[PDB]
DNA sequence: TAGAACAAAATGTTCT
DNA sequence: AAGAACATTTTGTTCT
DNA sequence: TAGAACAAAATGTTCT
DNA sequence: AAGAACATTTTGTTCT
């Protein structure tokens, strides 16, 4: 494919495991090494595309959890060879 | 009574015809001068309040508006 | 510019502080890394262009330190500033 | 005698007409079949022995002619 | 592919 | 009340 | 930009 | 002597 999984704009690579774009990839980055307590103002089910994944960062990690991201992706694909 | 209509944070007066915080002010301002089109991610119907006004600009907008926000409303002193 | 500064090859980037190609990186990477006992079967002025760069991997690596790579380029770049 | 005559490596016997290393053997069958078109990056005259061989194919390639190598070397029994 | 560094967008505060 | 300036936070792009 | 992983090219050894 | 097969070393590319 070359959907992003996240956020529907075009996927710069798989990072962390998924194919996504590289604001994406960035934003699970920060999310994932820093605190993520997010709060969604809707009924955390927020529509994430190219213009609205500015709006919920708290739906847009859980997006990105959904899809499977993982910060250990590469060391973990590695010792399941 | 010292609470933003907008998003319940503490107000600073009076802003464009509504009791409101300096940051919904400034966001009213701004949203109206750079006339920029917002969406929703939700259901036209976000929770807008301290920390959540940040995350849905549709909505925060929507709120100032129908709280009745404008950028003239003291050249409304028409006799 | 855009010509690999070590084989004249075109470059793909900044790599260790130098313009460089894909292939120049990788070769200083490896020689900075590991043994770099390398013979030249000739005068040590071996020309290394794109087709010759792999005849002598002596003059190769003498002419990426003479182009100035080195290894912590980044971090060292970084104390500069 | 064990000295193979192009990279003074120890030689294996007589390869295509030449005593040479199994190395020098098959790297000039190699040459000939491949056809290909090696490039010294020197002056034409390379030290050619057991560890510089390997840098330059072209004085390797031409030193191997000049000892007399010649992949029809057994077949040029004639008479 | 992962990540540093730079850049931009978006928001908020101070000060007049 | 209103707004400019600065500051911070949040997000996105380049990596010549 | 740095680097892992994969791939290819180039060389060398064993075995018949 | 000659060569195929395998093995290793050296080099280069992709990263869906
Ligand atoms: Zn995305
Ligand atoms: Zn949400
Ligand atoms: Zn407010
Ligand atoms: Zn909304
Ligand atoms: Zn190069
Ligand atoms: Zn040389
Ligand atoms: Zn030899
Ligand atoms: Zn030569």
């Amino acid at each position: 494919s070359h959907m992003c999984l996240v956020c529907s704009d075009e996927a710069s690579g798989c990072h962390y495991g998924v194919l996504t774009c590289g604001s994406c990839k960035v934003f699970f980055k920060r999310a994932v090494e820093g605190q993520h307590n997010y709060l969604c103002a809707g009924r955390n089910d927020c529509i994430i595309d190219k213009i609205r994944r500015k709006n919920c960062p708290a739906c847009r990690y859980r997006k990105c959890l959904q899809a499977g991201m993982n910060l250990e992706a590469r060391k973990t694909k590695k010792k399941i060879k």
